């Protein structure tokens, strides 16, 4: 049964609610982004209308084989009418195709559902600026002040400079980057660009990337691993055993691996600056954990909410424990009292 925080009151609508069978009363199912916890339940047999971005719709059709007649893509930043209700999709600054959804209820209430997002000041000048929001369904993944991490730009600068240094010292070093979902493509694209290489990957991953409308992509990626010195592998293979085995397959072309695991937050964030990060090393293999986040830090989240001034906040992440829920409610009250709404 569908939980309350996936239902939009006063509408026939649900958000990210595909694993509950036929939801009673639901006339349109929205999907914020193509990550498995959110799409769980969709397949070629789904026969209700699915509303989403163009990029999410490319992925539904090509990866999950959802039939085209049930996919309803909407343009961003554009007032659209769905089953008699005005909606807008806004960029969530998460993975490719990820959106926030603004719903203009028939009774005058305005609701923003952030999906998964990384808040940014740039959102304070979208169509959110123009009216009041009464209810906020909020991505609270890192809603505690211990969650700090650098900007995406600082992290990419670190990775570029690290990869370029190592491969200029040793032209026989291979760079490997871990992946398990869409998102974080800038990591491996920026490294391949500094090295003058395409990114090599499996057919399945190349297919996924060909759905994302990235400009000039045919210029940046390939399935020919032998032509490439930046390879992508499954995240589960980014360990000493998995990397040793990969280096064997490369046929004496390389004699060293430098590998990257983009994680979200890890507790080495509470002590160490990005400039100071060091790898784990065994023999000719080094592994860097880099804190490239596609979710809001605590400070970014706070700033967005204090700017928006919602009347009510409904968390959509960390909702399963009373200690989490109680923590989050305390922070929302602090924020409200400090800013005065
Ligand atoms: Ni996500």
């Amino acid at each position: 049964t569908c939980p309350f925080y996936k239902k939009i009151p006063g509408t026939g609508f649900t958000v990210d609610a595909f694993q509950y069978g036929v939801v009673e009363g639901c006339t349109a199912y929205f999907l914020t982004h193509f990550h498995s916890d959110h799409y769980a339940g969709l397949s070629k047999h789904f026969t209700f209308p699915v509303y989403c971005s163009e990029i999410t719709g490319n992925l539904l059709k090509n990866k999950l084989h959802v039939q085209e007649q049930y996919i309803h893509p909407l343009p961003l930043d554009t007032e659209c009418i769905v089953n008699g209700v005005k909606v807008v999709l806004l960029d969530a600054n998460h993975c490719p195709g990820a959106v926030m959804i603004l719903f203009y209820l028939p009774n005058g209430t305005v609701i923003l559902h952030t999906g998964d997002f990384r808040a940014d000041p740039s959102m304070e000048r979208s169509l959110l600026a123009d009216q009041k929001v009464h209810m906020l369904y909020l991505d609270t993944t890192y809603c505690s002040p211990e969650y700090t991490f650098p900007s995406q730009q600082e992290v990419i600068r670190f990775a570029i400079n690290t990869a370029f240094e190592a491969v200029t010292l040793n032209p026989h070093a291979l760079v490997v980057c871990g992946t398990y979902s869409i998102g974080k493509e800038k990591v491996f694209l920026a490294i391949a660009d500094v090295l003058g290489s395409k990114v090599g990957m499996s057919q399945e991953k190349y297919k996924t990337l060909q759905c994302l409308n990235i400009p000039e992509i045919n210029s940046l990626i390939t399935t020919d691993m032998c032509s490439s010195l930046v390879h992508l592998l499954p995240m589960m293979q980014i360990n000493f055993k998995g990397l040793q085995s990969h280096l064997k397959k490369c046929g004496g072309k390389y004699n060293q691996i430098l590998a990257f695991r983009p994680t979200g937050w890890t507790h080495s964030n509470k002590f160490t600056r990005i400039a100071d990060v060091i790898p784990q090393t065994k023999g000719n293999i080094s592994i860097y954990g880099i804190p490239y986040s596609e979710h809001s830090s605590y400070l970014e989240m706070k700033r967005f909410v204090q700017w928006l001034k919602p009347q009510k906040i409904i968390p959509t992440v960390n909702v399963g424990t009373w200690k989490s829920r109680s923590t989050m409610e305390k922070y929302f009250r602090e924020w409200k009292l400090e800013a005065g709404y």
